[PDB]
């Protein structure tokens, strides 16, 4: 099969101004819809196959388990 090359091999960077309203929709909602995905990829400007994988992960980062409190 594949050797290795994985990852995300993907080359897209966003800038604070796309990663705000990106954040920013996250820390509201994480769990969008299509149609609300569609409202990011028209004000962005960006497909929504690059804000799905980009809020997918966010979610995984977010996740965090231990003696943590607050």
């Amino acid at each position: 099969g594949s050797s290795g090359s994985s990852g995300r091999s993907s080359r897209t960077r966003f800038t604070d101004y796309q990663l705000r309203v990106l954040q920013d929709f996250f820390d509201a909602n994480a769990y969008p819809k299509d149609d609300e995905f569609e409202q990011l990829s028209n004000l962005l400007n960006l497909p929504t196959r690059v804000i799905v994988v980009w809020f997918q992960n966010a979610r995984q980062k977010a996740r965090k388990s231990g003696p943590s409190s607050g």
